[PDB]
Protein backbone atom coordinates (compact mmCIF):
# COMPACT_ATOMS: atom_id res chain seq x y z
CA UNK A 1 0.00 0.00 0.00
CA UNK A 2 3.07 2.85 0.72
CA UNK A 3 6.59 2.66 0.53
CA UNK A 4 8.58 5.33 2.86
CA UNK A 5 10.44 6.71 0.41
CA UNK A 6 12.50 9.34 1.83
CA UNK A 7 12.96 10.39 5.29
CA UNK A 8 11.63 13.86 5.62
CA UNK A 9 12.71 14.87 8.84
CA UNK A 10 12.26 13.78 13.03
CA UNK A 11 8.82 15.27 14.87
CA UNK A 12 9.37 15.71 18.49
CA UNK A 13 7.63 12.41 18.41
CA UNK A 14 8.95 9.65 16.37
CA UNK A 15 9.57 10.57 12.55
CA UNK A 16 8.00 11.91 9.52
CA UNK A 17 8.38 9.77 6.14
CA UNK A 18 7.81 10.68 2.33
CA UNK A 19 5.70 7.91 1.61
CA UNK A 20 4.77 6.99 -2.18
CA UNK A 21 1.48 5.37 -2.62
CA UNK A 22 2.84 2.00 -4.97
CA UNK A 23 -0.60 1.79 -6.77
CA UNK A 24 -1.16 5.95 -7.98
CA UNK A 25 2.60 7.01 -7.19
CA UNK A 26 0.76 9.34 -4.96
CA UNK A 27 3.79 11.34 -3.37
CA UNK A 28 2.46 12.39 0.62
CA UNK A 29 3.84 12.72 4.06
CA UNK A 30 3.58 10.51 7.17
CA UNK A 31 4.45 10.59 10.12
CA UNK A 32 4.96 6.84 12.05
CA UNK A 33 4.56 6.45 16.03
CA UNK A 34 4.83 2.87 17.60
CA UNK A 35 4.02 2.51 21.65
CA UNK A 36 -1.02 13.03 24.21
CA UNK A 37 -1.21 11.12 20.59
CA UNK A 38 -5.03 11.49 21.59
CA UNK A 39 -4.37 15.26 21.73
CA UNK A 40 -2.40 15.71 18.57
CA UNK A 41 -5.30 13.97 16.17
CA UNK A 42 -7.88 15.62 18.40
CA UNK A 43 -6.24 19.06 17.43
CA UNK A 44 -5.35 18.55 13.84
CA UNK A 45 -8.67 17.51 13.21
CA UNK A 46 -9.56 21.04 14.62
CA UNK A 47 -7.56 22.45 12.41
CA UNK A 48 -9.26 24.54 8.89
CA UNK A 49 -6.93 27.19 7.38
CA UNK A 50 -4.68 28.01 4.04
CA UNK A 51 -2.01 28.51 6.44
CA UNK A 52 -1.87 25.29 8.40
CA UNK A 53 -0.86 21.42 6.94
CA UNK A 54 -3.97 19.61 5.39
CA UNK A 55 -5.00 17.07 7.82
CA UNK A 56 -5.64 13.59 6.07
CA UNK A 57 -6.12 10.59 8.46
CA UNK A 58 -4.78 7.93 10.93
CA UNK A 59 -4.88 4.49 11.02
CA UNK A 60 -3.47 1.79 14.07
CA UNK A 61 -1.24 -1.00 13.40
CA UNK A 62 -1.14 -2.69 17.20
CA UNK A 63 0.43 0.64 18.77
CA UNK A 64 1.82 1.51 16.14
CA UNK A 65 0.06 4.53 14.23
CA UNK A 66 -0.24 6.41 11.34
CA UNK A 67 -0.90 10.67 10.29
CA UNK A 68 -0.99 11.49 6.57
CA UNK A 69 -0.61 15.38 5.99
CA UNK A 70 -0.56 17.64 2.13
CA UNK A 71 2.79 16.95 1.18
CA UNK A 72 5.14 20.52 0.65
CA UNK A 73 6.06 20.89 -2.81
CA UNK A 74 8.00 24.01 -1.60
CA UNK A 75 9.40 21.90 1.19
CA UNK A 76 10.42 24.29 4.55
CA UNK A 77 10.71 27.95 4.78
CA UNK A 78 14.50 26.61 6.41
CA UNK A 79 16.02 25.76 2.79
CA UNK A 80 14.40 29.41 1.70
CA UNK A 81 16.89 31.37 4.23
CA UNK A 82 20.63 31.03 2.94
CA UNK A 83 22.86 31.55 6.16
CA UNK A 84 24.30 34.63 6.85
CA UNK A 85 22.18 36.15 4.71
CA UNK A 86 18.53 35.52 4.76
CA UNK A 87 16.51 35.95 1.85
CA UNK A 88 14.85 39.47 0.24
CA UNK A 89 13.03 41.68 2.34
CA UNK A 90 9.37 41.60 0.47
CA UNK A 91 9.66 37.36 0.48
CA UNK A 92 10.15 37.59 4.05
CA UNK A 93 7.51 40.26 4.31
CA UNK A 94 4.83 38.14 2.63
CA UNK A 95 5.55 35.05 4.41
CA UNK A 96 5.53 36.77 7.76
CA UNK A 97 1.96 37.69 6.46
CA UNK A 98 1.03 34.56 6.22
CA UNK A 99 2.68 33.20 9.69
CA UNK A 100 0.42 35.69 11.09
CA UNK A 101 -2.48 34.76 9.13
CA UNK A 102 -1.39 30.89 10.27
CA UNK A 103 -0.83 31.97 13.73
CA UNK A 104 -4.11 34.60 14.45
CA UNK A 105 -6.20 31.74 13.01
CA UNK A 106 -4.47 29.05 15.66
CA UNK A 107 -5.21 31.54 18.73
CA UNK A 108 -8.91 32.46 17.41
CA UNK A 109 -9.23 28.79 18.29
CA UNK A 110 -7.64 28.73 21.68
CA UNK A 111 -4.65 26.31 20.17
CA UNK A 112 -1.05 27.30 20.68
CA UNK A 113 2.19 25.93 18.39
CA UNK A 114 5.00 25.95 21.26
CA UNK A 115 7.33 25.44 18.34
CA UNK A 116 7.09 28.12 15.48
CA UNK A 117 10.66 27.70 14.19
CA UNK A 118 11.50 27.72 9.79
CA UNK A 119 12.03 23.68 10.17
CA UNK A 120 8.05 23.44 11.09
CA UNK A 121 7.00 26.27 8.03
CA UNK A 122 6.63 24.55 5.19
CA UNK A 123 5.99 25.83 1.53
CA UNK A 124 3.02 24.72 -1.33
CA UNK A 125 3.86 24.67 -4.93
CA UNK A 126 2.77 28.07 -5.20
CA UNK A 127 5.07 29.03 -1.93
CA UNK A 128 2.60 29.82 0.58
CA UNK A 129 3.64 28.95 4.25
CA UNK A 130 1.43 26.21 6.20
CA UNK A 131 2.40 26.09 9.90
CA UNK A 132 2.63 21.66 10.68
CA UNK A 133 3.96 19.89 13.46
CA UNK A 134 1.39 19.94 16.03
CA UNK A 135 3.07 17.53 18.79
CA UNK A 136 3.63 20.35 21.31
CA UNK A 137 0.62 22.26 20.48
CA UNK A 138 -2.12 22.51 23.40
CA UNK A 139 -5.78 24.26 23.85
CA UNK A 140 -4.43 27.57 26.29
CA UNK A 141 -8.62 28.77 25.87
CA UNK A 142 -11.72 26.59 25.85
CA UNK A 143 -15.09 28.07 27.03
CA UNK A 144 -13.45 31.58 26.77
CA UNK A 145 -11.50 31.26 29.76
CA UNK A 146 -7.36 31.46 29.28
CA UNK A 147 -5.47 28.89 30.81
CA UNK A 148 -1.76 29.53 31.62
CA UNK A 149 1.05 27.74 30.44
CA UNK A 150 3.73 25.91 32.63
CA UNK A 151 5.77 22.70 30.82
CA UNK A 152 8.79 24.49 29.44
CA UNK A 153 9.09 23.05 25.66
CA UNK A 154 10.30 24.66 22.45
CA UNK A 155 13.61 25.17 20.59
CA UNK A 156 16.26 27.23 23.12
CA UNK A 157 16.82 30.19 20.54
CA UNK A 158 12.91 30.27 19.63
CA UNK A 159 11.83 30.09 23.18
CA UNK A 160 10.32 33.76 24.73
CA UNK A 161 12.68 34.24 28.00
CA UNK A 162 9.49 33.88 30.31
CA UNK A 163 9.47 30.68 29.36
CA UNK A 164 13.02 30.11 30.94
CA UNK A 165 11.84 32.08 34.89
CA UNK A 166 8.36 32.12 34.88
CA UNK A 167 6.29 29.21 36.84
CA UNK A 168 3.35 30.22 34.37
CA UNK A 169 3.36 32.30 31.55
CA UNK A 170 0.52 33.36 28.66
CA UNK A 171 0.31 31.26 25.55
CA UNK A 172 0.29 33.76 22.79
CA UNK A 173 3.09 36.11 23.24
CA UNK A 174 5.32 32.88 23.61
CA UNK A 175 4.18 31.98 19.90
CA UNK A 176 4.80 36.03 18.49
CA UNK A 177 8.25 35.82 20.37
CA UNK A 178 9.34 32.61 18.09
CA UNK A 179 7.44 34.35 14.70
CA UNK A 180 10.23 37.73 15.94
CA UNK A 181 13.32 34.82 15.66
CA UNK A 182 11.85 33.75 12.49
CA UNK A 183 11.00 37.06 11.65
CA UNK A 184 14.89 37.82 12.73
CA UNK A 185 16.37 34.22 10.28
CA UNK A 186 14.30 35.29 7.30
CA UNK A 187 16.22 39.25 7.18
CA UNK A 188 19.58 38.19 8.96
CA UNK A 189 20.35 33.90 7.73
CA UNK A 190 21.60 33.81 11.62
CA UNK A 191 19.54 33.69 14.80
CA UNK A 192 20.14 36.09 17.33
CA UNK A 193 21.40 33.99 20.77
CA UNK A 194 21.21 30.03 21.71
CA UNK A 195 18.80 31.13 24.52
CA UNK A 196 17.25 34.47 25.82
CA UNK A 197 18.92 34.04 29.30
CA UNK A 198 20.87 36.83 31.43
CA UNK A 199 24.14 34.52 31.05
CA UNK A 200 23.73 35.09 27.21
CA UNK A 201 26.13 37.80 26.04
CA UNK A 202 23.90 38.40 22.35
CA UNK A 203 20.48 38.57 24.55
CA UNK A 204 22.27 40.80 27.43
CA UNK A 205 23.90 42.86 24.01
CA UNK A 206 20.33 43.21 22.57
CA UNK A 207 18.74 44.24 26.32
CA UNK A 208 21.10 47.31 26.18
CA UNK A 209 20.02 48.20 22.45
CA UNK A 210 23.56 47.61 20.68
CA UNK A 211 22.01 47.19 17.25
CA UNK A 212 25.50 47.99 15.47
CA UNK A 213 26.53 44.71 16.21
CA UNK A 214 25.39 41.25 13.91
CA UNK A 215 22.76 39.93 13.60
CA UNK A 216 20.79 43.12 13.93
CA UNK A 217 23.30 45.50 11.60
CA UNK A 218 22.22 43.66 7.94
CA UNK A 219 18.23 44.36 9.03
CA UNK A 220 16.68 47.92 7.68
CA UNK A 221 15.66 50.26 10.09
CA UNK A 222 11.87 49.32 9.88
CA UNK A 223 11.99 45.70 10.28
CA UNK A 224 14.38 46.45 13.56
CA UNK A 225 11.47 48.63 14.57
CA UNK A 226 8.69 45.54 14.81
CA UNK A 227 11.33 43.47 16.20
CA UNK A 228 12.06 45.90 18.82
CA UNK A 229 8.61 45.58 19.52
CA UNK A 230 8.18 41.65 19.63
CA UNK A 231 11.70 40.59 21.39
CA UNK A 232 10.70 42.26 24.85
CA UNK A 233 11.44 40.81 27.75
CA UNK A 234 8.11 41.50 29.55
CA UNK A 235 5.42 39.47 27.75
CA UNK A 236 2.92 41.73 29.07
CA UNK A 237 4.99 44.79 27.48
CA UNK A 238 5.50 42.61 24.28
CA UNK A 239 3.26 43.76 21.01
CA UNK A 240 0.54 42.03 20.28
CA UNK A 241 -1.09 40.41 16.84
CA UNK A 242 -3.46 43.19 16.71
CA UNK A 243 -0.48 45.63 16.85
CA UNK A 244 2.06 44.22 14.57
CA UNK A 245 -0.64 44.50 11.80
CA UNK A 246 -0.83 48.30 12.55
CA UNK A 247 2.95 48.73 12.32
CA UNK A 248 4.65 50.37 9.63
CA UNK A 249 7.20 47.47 7.88
CA UNK A 250 3.93 45.04 8.29
CA UNK A 251 1.94 47.59 6.01
CA UNK A 252 5.09 48.54 3.75
CA UNK A 253 4.72 47.82 0.03
CA UNK A 254 7.68 45.59 -1.50
CA UNK A 255 9.34 44.41 -4.30
C1 LIG B 1 7.25 19.91 9.72
C2 LIG B 1 7.74 18.53 10.09
C3 LIG B 1 8.86 18.53 11.14
C4 LIG B 1 9.65 17.27 10.84
C5 LIG B 1 9.65 17.21 9.33
N1 LIG B 1 8.39 17.87 8.94
C6 LIG B 1 7.86 17.85 7.63
C7 LIG B 1 6.53 17.68 7.17
C8 LIG B 1 5.35 17.50 7.94
N2 LIG B 1 4.36 17.39 8.50
C9 LIG B 1 6.56 17.75 5.74
C10 LIG B 1 5.60 17.66 4.71
N3 LIG B 1 4.30 17.49 4.98
N4 LIG B 1 6.00 17.81 3.42
C11 LIG B 1 7.32 18.01 3.16
N5 LIG B 1 7.78 18.13 1.83
C12 LIG B 1 9.11 18.25 1.38
C13 LIG B 1 10.31 18.03 2.10
N6 LIG B 1 11.39 18.27 1.37
N7 LIG B 1 10.90 18.65 0.15
C14 LIG B 1 11.84 19.01 -0.91
C15 LIG B 1 9.54 18.64 0.12
N8 LIG B 1 8.30 18.10 4.09
C16 LIG B 1 7.89 17.96 5.35
N9 LIG B 1 8.68 18.02 6.50
C17 LIG B 1 10.12 18.26 6.48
Amino acid sequence: DWDLVQTLGEGAYGEVQLAVNRVTEEAVAVKIVDMNIKKEICILKMLNHENVIKFYGHRREGNIQYLFMELASGGSLFDRIEPDIGMPEPDAQRFFHQLMAGVVYLHGIGITHRDIKPHNLLLDERDNLKIADYSLATVFRYNNRERLLNKMCGTLPYVAPELLKRREFHAEPVDVWSCGIVLTAMLAGELPWDQPSDSCQEYSDWKEKKTYLNPWKKIDSAPLALLHKILVENPSARITIPDIKKDRWYNKPLK
